């Protein structure tokens, strides 16, 4: 018979409404509860969870028409986890201005225009044909729908119970479907056997709250996970060393970087930006914290970008005696400036600072640690640096670059970075153009205005480390998230 399948994770999302439970720990979930029109299929052609592939999923077939639209031909028959049949008016619900990107939406979904392109309403055409479509040109409207935007919500229920309550009783077409969830605690999913895919092949799915990584290997060892997330490569020597066990690692999607609260007057100028980043010895911090696991960008450039990947763009730079130029040009006059890190969030986030701090004192620059402790807000006018984190969500180069740093968005708007005419006038092309040479052009002269700027500070792709049984076979992805589609056998 199918055993249940027990996961020791880091924490539960705030809500699993799709967009809301949008997290490092919700995807993990989500992608099992819901499923959107179309799939990454990340283990397709032989690759190693990477493949930034998009399959149809809950659409049979889609054209794209035009510049910005694309006709959808659903699949037919099936069944959210409540019975209700998805039809076309559940696809135009879940991208329509009512839920997702019209101003009273985003008062329940905040990020649902963030997340999205320029929508406009979905058209019905019949009950399985839908109309996706954009004000303004997009040729990002299929990427958009494979990514963590896409999942399909059931209408009637949605709509009766609000994106919160929703949130806290999730119903999706997926192959688990939700039975409960303790706050902080746990979340059981079971097997939905009227699936539309593949038969499940876990009875359940248990995510188990285990705060303390040492916790998480100590249970994987007893018998009490199956799987488990959230590890660092100084974990693996411990875990490996079982023969029962074995860790599965992978880089993922995701950029830790540093960044400024450029309405400071000290940040104001791009100068000691550059300073503070060209100081930075990113190569010995991966050698000595990541095992040389984790990967330098070659600017803020990633292979899962596509036709917007620049494999010939030179590494961001190491140089000691330019960042000491700048800090003369700077006037900076030695006051202590604050990097506002929540502990070890991200992960070696203060072992990273502290040999940062070290390489600023070499360039002649102070700067101090403030590990705020967890859910404390630091107001705007408190934070000098701080660190952050950007997942590179859709399978292309815009983002995090023009979603995070481009015009009207919080590093402009909030953090006062003053970008160049021209950054943003490429951002809203790039947003427009269809992939060629004119947009992968657009992307690397955006890529040297980043670096010229230092708006923030690219530090590195992280290792995710998760541990395993060796008779659960799974392979992680290169996101954050967990794919059991194809992807999950008991020996
Ligand atoms: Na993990």
């Amino acid at each position: 018979d199918r055993r249940a399948l027990r996961i020791g994770v880091n924490g539960l999302p705030p809500s699993l409404e799709p967009i809301n439970g949008i997290s490092n720990t919700g995807p993990r979930i989500i992608n099992q509860i819901f499923d959107a029109l179309i799939r990454r299929d990340y283990f397709a052609d032989g690759a190693k969870g990477n493949n930034i592939k998009l399959v149809p999923a809950l659409a049979e077939s889609f054209e794209r028409i035009d510049d910005k639209s694309i006709r959808f031909k659903l699949r037919q028959g099936v069944k959210f986890h409540n019975g209700a049949e998805m039809t076309a008016e559940d696809v135009a619900f879940t991208f329509s201005s009512e839920r997702l990107w019209g101003d009273e939406a985003i008062k329940t979904v905040p990020n649902g225009r963030n997340f999205s392109p320029n929508w406009d309403e979905p058209v019905v055409e019949d009950k399985y044909t839908v109309v996706l479509r954009t004000k303004t040109p997009s040729y990002l409207i299929e990427k958009y729908l494979g990514s963590w935007l896409g999942p399909i919500v059931p209408k009637e229920y949605y709509k009766s119970l609000g994106a919160v309550a929703f949130g806290n009783k999730p119903i999706g077409t997926g192959p688990y479907k939700f039975r409960e969830l303790v706050a902080n605690d746990h979340v059981t999913l079971e097997a939905n056997d009227g699936y539309w895919g593949d038969k499940p092949t876990a009875s359940t799915i248990t995510y188990q709250v285990v705060a303390e990584p040492a916790t998480r290997v100590a249970g994987l060892i007893s018998g009490e996970y199956d799987i488990i997330t959230t590890l660092t490569p100084d974990d693996m020597a411990l875990v490996d060393g079982y023969s029962d066990l074995e860790t599965r690692g992978t880089l993922i999607e995701n950029l830790h970087m540093f960044t400024f609260n450029m309405n400071q007057p000290i940040f104001q100028n791009k100068t000691l930006r550059r300073a503070l980043a060209l100081a930075v010895n990113r190569p010995l911090i991966v050698e000595a914290l990541w095992k040389n696991k984790a990967s330098i960008p070659n600017g803020f450039n990633f292979p899962h970008y596509g036709a917007t990947y620049d494999p010939k763009r030179k590494p961001m730079e190491f140089n000691l005696k330019e960042a000491k130029r700048l800090v003369k040009e700077s006037g900076y006059d030695g006051t202590p400036i604050t990097y506002h890190t929540m502990g070890n969030y991200y992960a070696n986030a203060v072992p990273a600072l502290m040999m940062m701090i070290e390489m600023w004192k070499a360039a002649g620059i102070t700067v101090v640690p403030k590990i705020f402790a967890p859910g404390t807000t630091p107001k705007d006018s408190d934070i000098l640096i701080r660190n952050w984190s950007n997942g590179q969500w859709l399978t292309d180069g815009l983002t995090t670059m023009v979603s995070e740093f481009g015009p009207g968005r919080g590093v402009q708007k909030r953090w006062g970075w003053k970008a160049p005419a021209e950054f943003n006038n490429l951002c809203d092309q790039v947003a427009q153009l269809k992939d060629g040479e004119e947009r992968s052009a657009a992307f690397n002269r955006l890529r040297d205005i980043f670096e010229d700027e230092a708006p923030a500070v690219l530090m590195y792709q992280p290792y995710d480390v998760y541990a395993a049984r060796k008779d659960v076979q799974w392979s992680p992805v290169s996101f954050e998230t967990m794919e059991f589609r194809g992807n999950l056998n008991f020996k």
